[PDB]
């Protein structure tokens, strides 16, 4: 795979979720924009995909799986096989990217997205790979127990623009936030 891209919310602590959910709670305009920005393809005939851990999986409402109009791919070390409604369970990071490079995948899909937890987005940052990381930094505390890993400021530059990313910190219900992208060149 040429290269990755991850999206993550986080809040002031770097705080991404709380008891198998979100620490916040809902923001339309933030989910609006995860579903745009993994579900868009710039080919025709193909998809995404994407990557979460199982923790994130379970944590979807059963009857919104899997993300339509994405190949879902699940991690897990236990799992014998892919849970009910994904489409490819995968043991580590590394099998996944095999996988998606393999003669099936490849033609089928277009970007690749990483959408969590922790270690998923950590194993991703890792890998010596061209990859672009979709932040959204919404302004204000919550109480979290999963945090994002730390970003490496040396080998991840903020843009400063980026198209069809807004600029200005939004607001919503009462918050505000921001979206960043940052990007790493191999
Ligand atoms: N704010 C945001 O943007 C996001 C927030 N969330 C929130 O984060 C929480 C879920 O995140 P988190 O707790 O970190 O859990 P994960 O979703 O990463 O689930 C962890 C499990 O996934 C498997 N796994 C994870 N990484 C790997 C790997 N590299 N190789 C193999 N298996 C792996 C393991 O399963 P096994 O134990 O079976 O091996 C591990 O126990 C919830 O609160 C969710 O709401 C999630 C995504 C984005
Ligand atoms: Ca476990």
């Amino acid at each position: 795979v040429r290269s990755l891209n991850s999206i993550v919310a986080v809040c002031q602590n770097m705080g991404i979720g709380k008891d198998g959910n979100l620490p916040w709670p809902p923001l339309r305009n933030e989910y609006k924009y995860f579903q745009r920005m993994t579900s868009t393809s710039h080919v025709e005939g193909k998809q995404n995909a994407v990557i979460m851990g199982k923790k994130t999986w379970f944590s979807i409402p059963e009857k919104n799986r899997p993300l339509k109009d994405r190949i879902n791919i699940v991690l897990s070390r236990e799992l014998k096989e892919a849970p009910k409604g994904a489409h490819y369970l995968s043991k580590s990071l590394d099998d996944a990217l095999a996988l998606l490079d393999s003669p099936e995948l490849k033609s089928k899909v277009d970007m690749v997205w990483i959408v969590g937890g922790t270690a998923v987005y950590k194993a991703a940052m890792e890998k010596p790979i061209n990859h672009r990381l979709f932040v959204t930094r919404i302004l204000h505390e919550f109480e979290s127990d999963t945090f994002f890993p730390e970003i490496d400021y040396k080998d991840f530059k903020l843009l400063t623009e980026y198209p069809g990313v807004p600029a200005d910190i939004q607001e919503e219900d009462g918050i505000q936030y921001k979206f960043e992208v940052y990007q790493k060149s191999v």
